[PDB]
């Protein structure tokens, strides 16, 4: 039984084909059909091209050659070639034309997803162009995908030579039947099938998906929607800046470009940005998705006061400080959301940009204590019963798993009332024991929020809900003042705690305001939605911060 | 006895001054003299720029504020403003023109670094312009050599009010006796007079440094040239990434804009490009200065061939992919050098552009040995003492305070002997036990590099020289490419190992090869000659790295 699947990158994973560019030009300059693909395979493996494609020689140095083979090709052909003619550009625009073929990547990711060993194979060069970027970011992109990537430059072989395959065998650790090889080649494909691999010949995606889906067993076409790309924590850069004596805070770093800092909410993680984090990388951005004071990896300190929103705002001024950036775009969620307001108003020289999901900004009541304005709002409830220090402690550290399981669901999934906390004694006095797995979360990403809170607990995040007359004191110096720096609100339709019509005054204190919308969306919106939260950043990203 | 240092920032560190500008723009409109001035002034305590200064509201909120009393000021006058009179264009230009002045920040360093504890005190405004990012980048760059920076916008006070003073005293812990003020404004002065600071009217910067230095005793006019900025550890951000199972690279980051990674030699650290670090963030770049693999943080594992070229390098590039990177510049020193060569060679993709330092680029010879090669010049030596396993880690290990001490030393310094290193039986026998401490490190610098090689000792730093044969065979594979990609070669005059004509046939392979000369420069570079190893580095990333 079929246990790996081995890609193609030219005609297969990536389209076009430079083969199938390389006859566009042909036609374009009225050449005879088939003179630059001649001129490309001249000599045969004793020919330019192979020893190109075993690394031999590099892509600049192979240009003169591939000239040459061109002009005895047109010399042969009693044909010449035009004015103008130019391999290199000819070559650049082919390279750069080549683009993931996307429904080709989703089954390859499907079949990994499902148990398969992925790899890509493909006859390929040492790219020492001045352009080379635009094909390292493609592979880079690729290759994350996959379980291996062989290249010919880089193992001194090439297809068709018997000793590729025999070597991809090697690396796949398996037997010729339990392979797979998908290649836009014949040539390429029969040493695969003499070895007795399952092969499909690649014309249009379709049909090959259609051959892949029956001989795998995997549906592969027709598929639901799949989840964009998440982070597999072991395998992210993770850093760590001092921002005062006993205080460190913890980032997963990713991509670069302008600087986009990611603010957590009540109780997460860097790991509730699972599912922006690679798609903002590769939208073109540097992400620094914290763990916020109080959580995860970063100090968690017991004094309330080490929570109050300005001593957090200027934690994050003096994070940016260590790491030399002048600005980040700021993004939050919940408590992350607020903060994230506050350094719009309060450090918008360090703000590029502010963009909040669900937490609104509403300017402080002057002439009302906050908590009055907690007890008018029934849905805020449970703030009150996070204030007596070592209550909600107690609950919320009993059982992890209980913890994270009830909280982390969806609209529809509904666990928990945030009305008459108080008066029932907790947040999960009407909550199962062992509740049930929600849509949103596998049972593994459960674990690692139970890990990250092992360390610390609730005291820390508990505290962002305990300087309620400081953040009111505080805010109040502000009130003069308007956001008027590139702004962001994004309300979630199903959150019944903070409810999209909370945000109706906000265009008061921010003109500019832009703003997006999450139909079906509860709390946790970043996985409730990932890919409409992924959609609406982008576009704001690229619009609005560069 | 004075103790503290308080310097203000318009007219004492930024030059010129904002109220210059103003000057100038009434001259060049042709406008009453003062009557800009004037305006930004009008209504005194109870004004707008009062307001603004105070922080209870924004720049942009004061625009239309300015624009009306430059509207009353002219009409008052009995003047027309011009058809096209605009406070945003005068703001943004004068704010713009604003530039560190450098001979002051340099006597604020000296102080410093004599004891004194220094501040910067100034009446600031939260900048919300679509241009903010230039005064954000110029208030980074001065904050991180104060102890403090007291922002009017942000403690709600304004100089010449009393209470500021006494809140800077408090900040400062220190009596008005103990503070000398630098101010260009006589009113801003007065109150720091009347509570007994000795004080300082800055006109010309060179007579204010003159009291500056008549009054604490300490030189500050007339002195040799600084040290570029070194690095506090304690203050970086620390990266840390898992290339395979047992293996993670630390590395220490800092800046914004193309990442630029830095390669250590033996028996080196990160911090061996200290002096780097805070230059090329300055100049527009992201530094990752690693802890190469052996080293500091990073893993060291025990086998000699996890230590090949070969291995090393293909880390190095799971490193740039597990970071979300295309591209990086790498710039190598001795061992780091080579590797670098190599990832030019092997990976010209994953390579925007490449410089050693020291280390030159000549081809593996496929008619020869490498051992042979070694063998041939007797200041390769020491690479045969360092072959049989053990017996220099044994000698390097024995005292680390005298293996530091011993290796780090200036040209006129030399306390080793590196040909018959085998014959006389180790590097060190014929070296102090207490060695002197050389120029170019402090007792604390030693103490670092210490601290260090405590961890993993220099099994896996000597395994860099314990895969010739490896490595040879390696290169051998890259023998008929060249280096087409932008490169720089830095030699360094009394390199007596590293020597500046072993680089004499470099262009042979690298022909567009770009080169850079430091004459008095023994081995250890950039400690050796920092600043021109930075005026180098700053110029070639400028032309050939973007």
């Amino acid at each position: 039984t079929l246990r790996a699947a081995v890609f193609d990158l030219d005609g297969v994973l990536a389209l076009p084909a430079v083969f199938g560019v390389l006859g566009r030009t042909e036609e374009a300059l009225a050449l005879p059909r088939g003179l630059l693909n001649d001129a490309f395979q001249k000599g045969g493996p004793e020919g330019a091209t192979t020893r190109l494609m075993k690394g031999e020689i590099t892509l600049s140095q192979w240009i003169p050659l591939m000239e040459e083979n061109c002009r005895k090709c047109s010399e042969t052909a009693k044909v010449c070639l035009p004015k103008n003619f130019s391999i290199k550009e000819i070559f650049d625009k082919a390279i750069s034309a080549r683009k993931i073929n996307r429904p080709m990547l989703q089954a390859a990711l499907m079949l990994r997803k499902k148990g398969f060993t992925t790899a890509i194979l493909t006859n390929t060069w040492l790219d020492d162009r001045a352009e080379r970027d635009g094909l390292a970011q493609l592979m880079c992109e690729l290759k994350m995908h996959f379980d291996f990537l062989i290249e010919s430059c880089q193992v001194g072989m090439v297809k068709p030579e018997p000793q590729i395959y025999k070597f991809l065998l090697d690396t796949l650790k398996a037997s010729p039947s339990e392979v797979v090889f998908l290649d836009d080649i014949g040539a390429n494909l029969k040493p695969a099938r003499d070895l007795g691999m399952v092969t499909i010949l690649v014309q249009d995606t379709d049909t090959a998906l259609k051959e892949l889906e029956k001989v795998t067993g995997i549906q592969l076409l027709n598929t639901p929607a799949p989840l964009p790309t998440s982070c597999n924590p072991s395998d992210m850069s993770h850093g760590y800046v001092t921002v005062k004596p006993r205080v460190r805070l913890h980032f997963v770093e990713l991509g670069s470009g302008p600087a986009v800092c990611l603010c957590h909410g009540f109780p997460e993680s860097w790991y509730s940005w699972r599912y922006q984090i690679p798609a903002l990388a590769q939208a073109g951005y540097r992400v620094l998705a914290m763990d916020m004071k109080g959580y995860g990896e970063s100090s968690a300190p017991p004094e309330i006061e080490e929570y109050c929103m300005e001593v957090l705002c200027k934690e994050m001024v003096t994070f940016l400080d260590k790491l030399g950036l002048s600005q980040a775009v700021f993004i939050g969620h919940d408590w992350g959301g607020m903060l994230v307001w506050y350094m719009a108003l309060f450090y918008p020289e360090r703000v590029r940009a502010v963009a909040s999901l669900n937490t609104p900004f509403i300017p402080a009541n002057p002439n009302m204590s906050p908590l009055e304005s907690i007890k008018a709002n029934p849905v805020f409830d449970y703030q009150l019963y996070f204030q007596e220090p070592g209550v909600a402690e107690a609950e919320l550290e009993q059982n992890l798993s209980r913890t994270f399981k009830s909280l982390f669901r969806a609209s529809d999934e509904s666990v928990l009332s945030m009305h008459k906390v108080c008066e029932a004694g907790g947040l999960f006095v009407n909550s199962p024991e062992e509740p049930s797995l929600s849509r949103m979360v596998t049972e593994e990403e459960i674990q690692f929020y139970v890990q990250q809170f092992k360390k610390s607990g609730f005291r820390g995040p508990l505290n962002w809900y305990r300087n309620m007359e400081r953040n009111w004191k505080w805010a109040c110096k502000s009130l003069g003042r308007k956001i008027l720096i590139p702004a962001l609100m994004v309300t979630a339709e199903k959150d019944f705690v903070l409810v999209p019509q909370m945000s109706q005054h906000m265009e008061d204190w921010i003109p500019h305001l832009k703003r997006g919308h999450i139909e079906d969306c509860g709390h946790w919106t970043q996985m409730d939605k990932p890919t409409e939260v992924n959609q609406i950043l982008i576009k704001w990203l690229d619009s609005d911060a560069r």
